């Protein structure tokens, strides 16, 4: 599998409505990804006029779009599924996520940030969680756009919410091996 400083990204589009996490996960299950990419700087958007139309996905992904495997065709609705590893020291953390529409982030298989509905842009400060052992932790994310505006910026705090960082190539690994890229 390729080793890079990022998460493995998949994009899926649909012409059905995405109302909630279940709907997007079912879309992921239903087919092969419409495009793959390397998610090395997970701060996407904001934009307008549907993520799944035209070149809006490219604009949304920005700095990560040069790794797209293809340019998807138009759809009404769409979203991303990211998976891989993140280096975190043992301790307490919490996410603070800005998004339109919803999303779910899991670490070591456990949900740590959830918005199970559509929404115009909103920032949630999520509850803390603990990491028991320093190292590369498993992480995955889903996010979608039902239409209209779109943005997705998870940030993470290690210091009780005083400072937050974007998850990017400093700490992400596609396989859990140390990237030297
Ligand atoms: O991007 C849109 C936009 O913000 C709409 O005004 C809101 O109602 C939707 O839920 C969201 O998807
Ligand atoms: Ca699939
Ligand atoms: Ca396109
Ligand atoms: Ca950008
Ligand atoms: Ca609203
Ligand atoms: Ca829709
Ligand atoms: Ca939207």
């Amino acid at each position: 599998d390729s080793l890079f400083a990022g998460l493995v990204g998949e994009y899926y589009g649909t012409n059905s409505q995405l109302n909630n996490i279940s709907d997007f996960r079912a879309l992921v299950d239903s087919k092969e990804a419409d495009a793959t990419f390397e998610a090395a700087n997970i701060s996407y958007g904001r934009g307008s006029s549907d993520v799944a139309k035209g070149t809006h996905l490219q604009e949304f992904l920005g700095s990560d779009a040069s790794t797209l495997s293809t340019d998807p065709g138009d759809n009404t609705d769409g979203g991303i599924y990211l998976q891989g590893y993140v280096y975190l020291e043992a301790g307490t953390y919490n996410f603070k996520v800005t998004a339109d529409d919803g999303y779910e982030i899991t670490i070591n298989g456990n949900p740590v940030a959830t918005v199970d509905n559509n929404q115009s842009v909103y920032t949630v400060t999520h509850a803390s969680f603990t990491i028991s052992e320093s190292g590369y932790q498993a992480i995955d994310m889903i996010w979608w756009d039902q239409g209209g505006d779109y943005v997705f910026q998870p940030t993470l705090s290690a210091d009780g919410g005083s400072t937050y960082f974007v998850l990017d190539s400093a700490i992400l690994s596609s396989t859990g091996e140390t990237p030297y890229t």
